[PDB]
């Protein structure tokens, strides 16, 4: 990575941390922040490192390649490279593949990130990666949010745990999510607690809802 | 984080430490300092990191979102953003969402914390987070303090352990806590030791009380 | 902490180290140095951190609160705060609660420790803490030193191990300790080895005593 | 290694990390990035270190020697050393064996890497090493890509996992790989899912393919 | 410690390392270097730290106190403190107890070590400690070197292992050790190998001896 | 160690790493690089540290002493110390024992390594150590290379593994090794694969040989 701005190789424990994550948890929503976290300040070399050191889950990893490409081609369209001698004081325009680390050197990468104005390739690529991770997570969720219904003898607090778990992996904007929260959660609660909540009105907080259904 | 003031990505072991905590201990009062501890000097990115990397406990995590929002909206009310070009030497007023890390960049965050006067967003947000943690802890305690009573054959020292454990999670100010200490602790002791304590008067220390009931 | 003088957040492994200690060993004499060790250079924030991250042992932790208060009130008596505007170049007098970290900011704490003359709040508070730890250790020892007697078939070397173990937790000054060493140790040895030692006189070293009773 | 440019010995945990990798995973495609990752910024001493500290897998390690030599001799051919006194301000031309660390000192190595223009021996040698690793990986794969066929009751997602796993170890250029992707993957799918895919046309994404065969 | 010269608190892992050592291996000759190793650059605070954090082995630890005192009193005799105002630019003469860390502050300690000429209290005290460790090790060895005799069916290489193990813990100078090597080792070998060695003469190396008795 | 040039104590994990190695693997060829690796930049104090902290394997360790001495005496012969006052700006000539760390201080050691011209005692001694390690490894190998023969049903790849393993521990120069490679390997292969190889000629690579005997 690069700490704010002097350059560093990615640390063995960052690395090791990132590997373990994927072994243990597969593609679980939390992986994603973890990833970002482990990649704070990362160059594309470092991001590639993280990605290539995953073994197994190769269908996913392939899918992530495609996505990155899609994002790369989109970059190139918007940002077409111009012909000419890159002057002494300057540095070349980055392609998609230069962004993905594939067709750029560590110097070039370091070039783009530090230069003024900053061309934050490390952060760009990361976005594309995260993008591709969401595709995966969302695909690899077995359950839809519509399906999460409160078991007859299920404490409310567990149902909520399954709801927002399943929600965290859904393909949807916030506005949509909001709607799902405001609509479904109460709709799919078990009759006993369903009633109780209805009786609070439709603007009570979660704290209020979970404490309303606590005894039941 | 930022060490006093040069910027750093959050360390893999901080991270890993914070994850383990939540897996093992769920929402136990001690988690909270741990959190603060692990977040000394943290930016909102770092705080978000910590929070998003929790998997499971999603009802709680949702509840924590609400609270943060509540605190954010309250900020905005008191601190309304004004219209105008942010001058060359200056930086914009932070919203609630800029405080929660959501609508601000790492640069902006670094901006606010280092600038003179310091606008300590990292510490603000942390307070809001801790606030929301207390809501959770307090909710997720099964037992009320009123219920902690000394078993007939329970050594005083264990009863005390259950008392202050249960107290540490209660919703109450210090003055209230004080009262509970001064009132209940002696009230809910088993008869044998109840008497003995009464006989010391009502201003003896805990050291004195625990050593008074040691043989019994 | 602060390394000699640039400021640092307490390290995850310090933290983690301090937690494990208390889980494993409860309140064993060695904990105390460990504590000091883990707190070399610590601010009150750091010391509080250490203390609050203990879960369980809440009677003790409560007792430690009382002691700290007692020490705080004593500070205040001797060091009464004066009224007035803290001038531009100066910083306010610290209360007890400012010393315990409770009513002071990290800046203020950093202020007091670095300023000339140094007002070492980190070291003061630590003393008060250690003080309160001794109260605990001493209370939580099951055995008195008077009770440690050499088993009939007990090798001297083990008896010594139990003696100084039990001694390390006693409430006593050195002069008292000395006396206990010079008096009891030989008094409570089993007859066979009791004699042998008596025969060396009453100023022989431990090395000499343990090697005198080695065959028996 | 050397961090951008001050010199460091390779860290115990890098080391240890690299050893564990080879014990556990033998020669699995992911090892390779791991290697690169663990060697970011590495001198030939550091690279040799990594290699010599492998025990077992000595046939491979021998094969890797040969390859390195082959690459070294090729260097020498293209880059023949000239006779003469290496002037005061200069440093000698590197042989292959100077590149492999074998016939050069750490100073010389440090010389070549830092000097302007940079003669990046650390990166050269690494390429040769990685080259030799591919030879090994490719040899030590039991299965050919032609052989990966979808089991009758095999979920598509697993088949894909075996396909790209086996592909990752094949001896082939990208263009070839592309062809294999575009040709075989669909060819070797089980009849039920084979049909379904055919029906999407021959330019659909993997995401589309895996979600097309998800129910079947 | 102090790294050459900026001051540091002793690291959690140094600490932890030193504790584990004593738990696992008790007082085994190797502990000693380990100790020294773990204490490279250590102040007396750091050395005390190491020592006090040992739990159990309290007879030893007591014996080590005595020794340190003996060494301290000897210092004082040779180095008597003089009366007078320690001038502005100067620092006081160190007692034994100031050397053992007991009656000196961390500043004073830092004072003595850095000042010119260097008064290396950290290294002095360490010597006294190591001294006291040898007393212990030597006492806590069950076996004398005279007793190590080669079993009838014992491979020479194992006998040697027991010999030099037992030798490493003996109370003796080198010249004495030399003699023991040159005399006993061959004397206490089993007849078959005894002869064989005798036949090499009395100046052959260990390598030669162990390879002479390899088949037998 | 010393990082290029500011001085450091050897790290707890280096230490710990080096200990584990010797416990687990005894004297296996790979230990040696590991050693070198763990000692990059090491002073003789650090090298001694590493060596003395080995417990068990005392015959070896004794043998290593002898060797070091032999190398030390050889140094002294070639490099005889001259009589005279070591001038103000200078430093004394190093003996063998000063090289082995035994009769020199850490300052002196630091003196020799940093001074211009560099007198790299740390690297000298290391060579002598490694030398003595080879003596050991070579002795402690049970098997000779002549004895490694391919089992009738042994896959070639395993035989190769045993060959180069056993070769790595032999006492021999490269030219000799080369010969052994070019002669024996094919000679001691099982008849079926022996033939096949013979048929490739006597200049084919290992890659070619192992892939020639892969099916058989």
């Amino acid at each position: 990575p690069i700490v704010q701005m002097v350059h560093q190789a990615i640390s063995p424990r960052t690395l090791n941390a990132w590997v373990k994550v994927v072994e243990e948890k597969a593609f679980s929503p939390e992986v994603i922040p973890m990833f970002s976290a482990l990649s704070e300040g990362a160059t594309p070399q470092d991001l590639n490192t993280m990605l290539n050191t995953v073994g197994g889950h190769q269908a996913a990893m392939q899918m992530l390649k495609e996505t990155i490409d899609e994002e790369a081609a989109e970059w190139d369209r918007l940002h077409p490279v111009h012909a000419g001698p890159i002057a002494p004081g300057q540095m070349r325009e980055p392609r998609g593949s230069d962004i993905a680390g594939t067709t750029s050197t560590l110097q070039e990468q370091i070039g783009w990130m530090t230069h003024n104005p900053p061309i934050p390739v490390g952060e760009i690529y990361k976005r594309w990666i995260i993008l591709g991770l969401n595709k995966i997570v969302r695909m690899y969720s077995p359950t839809s949010i519509l399906d999460i219904r409160q078991g007859p003898k299920e404490p409310f607090r567990d149902y909520v745990d399954r709801f927002y778990k399943t929600l965290r992996a859904e393909q949807a904007s916030q506005e949509v999510k909001n709607w799902m929260t405001e609509t479904l959660l109460v709709q799919n609660a078990n009759p006993d607690c369903k009633t109780i909540l209805k009786a609070l009105g439709p603007g009570a907080t979660l704290e209020e809802m979970m404490t309303a259904c606590q005894g039941v």
